[PDB]
Parts: structure tokens; C-alpha cells; sequence
């Protein structure tokens, strides 16, 4: 299946810093779930484009991914009556993102209720922004969530696993270079304070 | 899409060390290429299943397998012609998979001739194990693989971000003690040059 691929190099740009939250999975409080999710939020620099992805910790080939560009955001501003520009939108969703963080908010996955007559949508997920109160909770944000397909999960996944192995690298060598310390300054040391067990016996028969 | 995954737990054998390789890609070498690639071998304890998975090192989603259990294993004796038991072919593809290492044999992925009236197959490649020589070259042994499917790569490249993951946990959590460790301990000179400094000065002092 097709899914945007945020493959845009150096112009990619991370609106938060990917993140631990937990998440809630789907409507009826009954029937749903809270599960340990990996957000990821990034923009492109040149165009108007936004992608949250969400993983699910255990297994992040678990992969719900949202898009929306210029167009999907004029929906989105109609639709929800939304006054802000796209980057006051993405302004607002990072606060949103933070908020879920220190749980003023909360982040829910939920299905979008579906039937045969209404026809068919690549979106069968709602990625909400949800305020509990005590007298009705409401929602600031509902965006339209989709299941990534295996060849854009496979793209994430890989890259993740290539930066992965980057990191390493650089750990073991910002290792190796500093792994000459162990093996030169405590050689210099125990082996030549020797010098100093053995000096004071010199002072000794010169101390009257 | 369908293909064999080593999910057997504490059942799946490293027959040898996953290696960096330098591999041949087809046959005639005005068309071929020679690539550097990954190879990971492992095989089951309880029961008889071999599997060889080369990934091109640059992206490993470049996936290329060969599963060989008893059936398909009775089906190489015959055709090839082998005069050995299971575990001793195992014992044979490790010899010469150390030897491709060595430079002693080279690792073809040749792909197989097929056209439109011929039986139509899963496998669309082959395995050789190639000695180079004056006379003619010789093929050790030819094992039928695959193109790996979609699924398959993205369950291993997700289990080897995972395994990477833990490598780094454990990596950076036994670096840092020793980067506090080695700025608490190098002070040593600091600590006992005191006792040196003024003790060879004592010691130029007492016999001045």
C-alpha cells in the first residue's frame, strides 16, 4: 500500500523530541486499552507537511502514522473551525503533544466507526487530544489517523536500525579513544608510585 | 507473502558468526556486480531446518534467504549428489562459508534462468559456493533461495533494532560509571604527588 515517507534528508525537522506516552486505544472505556507508545513528531522545512507517528513500545512494527499537508489542513481548519495558520496549527500541537506529556491532556487512538454504505477511506483511525473535566470532556483535536503499510513501517524501522548502528559507532570509538586512559594512567600508577613506597626508606636512614 | 522465520527462542543456533562478505551477483560478468553483504547462518536444535540469510550491507532490507529442512535437504542429496547426513552438509556450508570468508571459495547469488513455459517457482536465485581455478571452475554447492518477502525483512530488521537497542542500553550504562570512575580516579597523581613532590624535595633537602 502508499503512505507518505518523510524521506526528505536535512530538511526534516523534529517539532519535539520523540517521546515515551502513554497512549489510549479506541472508544468504549470497556473495550479499549492504555498502552506505552513512542511518539514521533516532524515537519518539513520548505513545504507545509507534518507527520506523527506512533509506535507501540513493545512492538513498533505496531505503526499508526498521521499526515497533513496544506490541503488535508484546510479540511482539517473548516472541518474543526480551527483559526490558527499552519504553523500556528503545528505551534499548537506541539504545546498539545507537551501537555499530553504531563498529563493536562490525553492521547487517544480511537476507530473510526465504519459501515459498508459509507463507502470506503485510507484513514480508519482518529488521533485525539482529549481534556477530561467533570462535567464533559472535550476533545481539541481529531486527526485523521491511518495503519502504516509494511513497506513505510519497513522504511521507519530500517532507518531506525541504521542510526542505531551509527550511534554505536560513535559510542565505541568516543570509547576508543578514551580507552587509552585505562590502560595509561593506571599503569602509571600503580606500577610507579612504587618509587614513593620505596622512597621514604631512603628518608629513613637519613631522618636521625 | 509467505517465507520460513527462525522464531524458535532458545532453539535457533548461530552455526557461525554473522559476517561482513564480499558476495557475487549473477552470472555473465559483463552483467554482474560484487557487493558487500551481511551473512547470518543459524539452524534449529530440535529438529532438522538450516537457514542462511544474506542482507546487502548498505540497506539490509536487501534480503536474500535459504531455508533448507529435511525434505528439501533429501531433495539436494539427490540432485547434487552429496554423500553426506544433515548435520554433516551443516558442518560442510560452515567449512565453506569460513573458506568464502578466507578467500579459498567465493559466494555467488546467481539468479535462475527461467521463461514463461518452464515450471513456475518460489525460489528465483541460487546459493553457490564457487572454487576459482585454471582448468574450470568448480560449483561445491548450489542451495535454491529466496527474494525474502516484505513480512519476513521487516520481522528481522526489527528484531536486530531491537537487540541493538539492548546493546546500547547495556554499552552507555557501563560507560558512564567509568567516565565518573576514571575523573574520580585520575586525580591519583593530585592525591599522591603530594606525597612525592615534597618528599623527593625532603629527600634533595636531607642530603643537600
Amino acid at each position: 500500500s502508499y503512505s507518505a515517507k518523510m524521506d526528505y534528508g536535512k530538511s526534516v525537522v523534529n517539532i519535539l523530541p520523540s517521546v515515551e506516552m502513554l497512549v489510549n486505544f479506541n472508544g468504549d472505556m470497556t473495550r479499549s486499552s492504555k498502552r506505552s507508545c513512542l511518539l514521533y513528531a516532524e515537519r518539513v522545512d520548505f513545504k507545509e507537511l507534518l507527520q506523527l507517528r506512533l509506535t507501540e513500545k513493545s512492538d513498533q512494527r505496531r505503526m499508526y502514522i498521521t499526515t497533513v499537508d496544506s490541503a488535508s489542513f484546510q479540511d482539517l481548519k473548516q472541518d474543526q473551525s480551527l483559526n490558527v495558520s499552519f504553523s500556528g496549527f503545528i505551534d499548537n500541537v506541539v504545546r498539545m503533544l507537551k501537555d499530553c506529556q504531563s498529563g493536562k491532556l490525553e492521547l487517544h487512538l480511537t476507530t473510526r466507526d465504519q459501515n459498508l454504505s459509507s463507502g470506503r477511506e485510507v484513514h480508519d483511525y482518529y488521533l485525539q487530544f482529549v481534556e477530561i473535566r467533570s462535567d464533559k470532556n472535550l476533545v481539541h483535536l481529531s486527526l485523521p489517523c491511518r495503519s502504516a503499510p509494511l513497506n513505510t513501517v519497513l522504511f521507519y524501522i530500517n532507518s531506525m536500525l541504521e542510526a542505531s548502528h551509527k550511534k554505536q559507532y560513535i559510542l565505541e570509538q568516543s570509547m576508543q579513544q578514551m580507552q587509552a586512559e585505562i590502560n595509561a594512567q593506571r599503569a602509571h600508577a600503580e606500577r610507579l608510585t612504587t618509587e614513593n613506597t620505596n622512597l621514604r626508606e631512603a628518608l629513613a636512614e637519613n631522618t636521625r
